[PDB]
């Protein structure tokens, strides 16, 4: 038998898994808010194998908490930058993500966003509460179209392609894409076309950051009636600049899924913006890719534990 | 000269083209806000014709009020419930609308509305502005995606087809189409099966309405985690009984586009639920689409005072 400790109450897939395994015995932090690291610092310890979420920052600060006798950490996130990943890769320790598996849903959400933030659903939802529903009104609510648009995709990795395919099909005429090293094949799908970061600023209607660059240069550069949009990191993001873009008609609207801090503040001024939506991080909150996040974990987390080879290392 | 009536202030491009022709006085109901009937009598007094709006109701008491004179009703919309076709044959009055035109578009609202329901984009949105959200939770705020999933098309159009594109890419592994005929021809592009109505409930995750036959009856064969959305009208939904269905959990989400009546009024219970999202009836508001609509109903108009072809008409 080795100790396993859990931080959170998972998805059931990841936890009958675990609950299967003879070979481990599972303590769990019974709860779904994020354990403190004064109960994490005590519940790592003489611990194999960690199952942590992205909530949990890993460090030489707990890493020596652990001890030689971990072998195994398995998060469950695609994200890598809270765990110590060179004190990790270290002390020899073996690190589980759960990466592709998310890829069709945050790209689904990814466009989910573009989309409710273009064609206006929020201010739309709220017009029929408020009592600004009237009648049908032909210059009423209109939003900005994806027929015969240029879209901009800020990091056409696996998860900007799984965009870019799934905006095709909306009368898309143009595709521009940037980042550190051009992707010649994985482009020709749907002809997106390399450019410079001004060139993309300058020629899209909708920009998606799918990868702090995103700055008052860049919204300056944008066309006025253009619309940003963002799912990756938050720091990315100047959230000043946005504001005072959005505020003043540099552009016509913000869609981001990830934010600085997270959570964002209830008080904070993007939050007091009708053309900013503002999303909890739910790039893959569907029952599931969350199970599968949840097996992906507990697998590599067993893998780990007894010394097979690793799904995702 | 031909007096020609206009029964709202309809987008620029339209406007436009009704104010440089030569042989017509254009008179307006200039606002935002629909004419009263009251006011529609006077206004299309004489008039030889009449550009609407599917809020007027144009019936035979209108068609009284304005006499002989009258030759053409064309109205700014695909929709046509709104006249009363029997009547305006019976007098031999030409009929333009705006179909094609507003496909893609509406194609567009109402993949929008499926992902926003599905995925609890409001409820989402409301988390954050009111202190919901204290954590990463890997279980919260969790929907349903499209990935290797049954969609369910009823009323396979043009419209029904553009929603079918555009799904595709998202990894939807069968489509079903309903109809009074099956259309295999211009269906083969989804590999899409000609079912019944019952039969598709039962067997698809996501139903689309495109075009009172979705009732307590229809909501009870769908899955538990099932998401129904509507864009055509508000009459194929019997509203108390698609409340039932939500609160009992019977099925996950719905969003409509239309309701009845329109506005709902915002008492209504539908507006109370989490898992019911209401647009304001959207489908076509583009700048460029709705100015292009603006336009073709003004070109319908001309024509079918002239005596020439119209663009778009209805037999």
């Amino acid at each position: 038998l080795m100790k396993v400790f859990v931080t959170r109450r998972i998805p059931a897939e990841g936890r009958v898994a675990l609950a299967r395994a003879a070979d481990c015995e599972v303590e769990q932090w019974d709860s779904d808010e994020p354990i403190p690291a004064k109960e994490l610092e005590r519940g790592v310890a003489g611990a194999h194998g960690l199952l942590c979420l992205l909530s949990d920052h890993v460090d030489k600060r707990i890493l020596d908490a652990a001890g030689a006798n971990l072998k195994v950490i398995s998060t469950m996130s695609v994200g890598i930058d809270h765990l110590a990943l060179d004190e990790i890769k270290k002390r020899g320790i073996r690190v589980g993500y759960t990466p592709d598996v998310l890829t069709d849903t945050t790209a689904e959400l990814a466009v989910s966003l573009l989309l409710t933030t273009c064609r206006r659903l929020p201010e739309a939802i709220e017009e029929v509460k408020n009592g600004g529903w009237t009648s049908w009104k032909p210059l009423w609510l209109c939003g900005y179209g994806l027929t015969q648009s240029t879209v901009g995709i800020i990091g056409l990795g696996r998860i900007g392609q799984a965009i870019a395919r799934r905006l095709k099909p909306f009368g898309v005429q143009r595709f521009l894409y940037t980042g550190r090293q051009p992707r010649p094949e994985e482009a020709a799908e749907f002809q997106a076309e390399f450019v410079s970061t001004p060139e993309l600023a300058a020629q899209s209607d909708f920009i998606v950051v799918a990868c702090g660059l995103c700055n008052k240069d860049f919204f300056q550069k944008m066309k006025e009636t253009a619309v940003f949009i963002n799912i990756s990191r938050g720091d990315v993001v100047n959230q000043d600049d946005l504001y005072q873009a959005l505020a003043s008609g540099k552009i016509a609207a913000a869609g981001l899924d990830v934010t600085s801090p997270e959570p964002l503040p209830t008080n904070h001024p993007l939050l007091t913006l009708k053309n900013c939506v503002i999303l909890p991080h739910i790039g893959s909150a569907t029952h599931r890719t969350r199970n599968t996040m949840s097996l992906l974990a507990a697998n590599n987390l067993l893998a780990g534990l007894r010394g097979e080879p690793m799904p995702s290392e």
